[PDB]
């Protein structure tokens, strides 16, 4: 790593060890509290301190380390802060400098940054982020259903099974706004509805989902609703044919 130099004589304002939250730069302009207030205030270039660009943190002060995935930070942060449970740290895409005469934001190899607290974006319906500093919206296990930004999903009831709810009164499916606009195409819409078993069929298991075959031409998707034993009948709903 970098080695701090000895107490060599230096001109006034020649910082060699930046404060916590800033980084070392090499310029002759005036820099106070990490933001320039005057241009070319020194006869020669001088080592000075500049605030971290936000979304990055440092303790050494020799480099604005980008925040690790799942975290975020503001400008001049000494340590990143983790996104809460049920949220994912989505880094905001940056635009590279159009010209070299423009003041840069961060290093050229850094293209994404978690600029602010609002970068913590909730997992869509059907997903769940179960721990702090999460990195991926985990798809909910088959048979269970989740709400927006849930820290775990609950299973469907006895008489119902997990499937899509397009036709039902209250579709639990996440909207396109919080799937393909908040995120990219990484998290599509997942069925997270509980539909009751049809008439004369019963389902005595707690967590059940409608098995779906991706090759609809050969094998059609089927539901786990067990038929009632001959001689017994059941209304459209819970288990236990009478
Ligand atoms: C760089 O800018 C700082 C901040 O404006 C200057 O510090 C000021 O100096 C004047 C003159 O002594 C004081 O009256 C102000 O109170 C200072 N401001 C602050 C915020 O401390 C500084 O003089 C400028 N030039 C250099 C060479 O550092």
């Amino acid at each position: 790593p970098t080695n701090v130099p000895q107490r060599v004589p230096l001109p006034k304002g020649f910082r060699t060890t930046c404060f916590d939250g800033y980084e070392l730069i090499f310029s002759n302009d005036n820099y106070t509290n990490g933001v320039r207030v005057a241009v070319d205030a020194y006869p020669y270039p001088v080592g000075q301190c500049r605030k971290c660009p936000g979304g990055t943190a440092t303790m050494d002060g020799y480099r604005c380390i980008p925040c690790p995935s799942g975290y975020w930070s503001n400008e001049g942060a000494r340590e990143c802060t983790a996104c809460p449970a049920g949220t994912i740290a989505k880094p905001a895409a940056l635009t590279a400098r159009a010209k070299y005469s423009i003041d840069p934001t961060t290093y050229h190899f850094v293209t994404h940054l978690a600029m602010g607290p609002e970068s913590c974006k909730k997992c869509p319906k059907g997903y769940f982020q179960p721990n702090i500093a999460g990195t991926v919206c985990l798809p909910c296990p088959s048979g269970f259903v989740s709400t927006s930004g849930a820290t775990g999903c609950t299973a469907c009831s006895e008489g119902t099974y997990h499937t899509d709810g397009v036709g039902t009164t209250t579709p639990g499916e996440a909207t396109s706004l919080d799937t393909t606009d908040t995120f990219g195409s990484i998290y599509p819409i997942i069925p997270n509805t509980c539909r009751q078993c049809p008439a004369n069929t019963y389902l005595p298991l707690r967590g059940q989902a409608a098995i779906a075959s991706m090759n609809l031409a050969a094998v059609s998707s089927a539901t786990p609703c067990r038929p009632c034993e001959d001689g017994t009948w059941s209304k459209a709903g819970a288990a236990g044919c009478q």
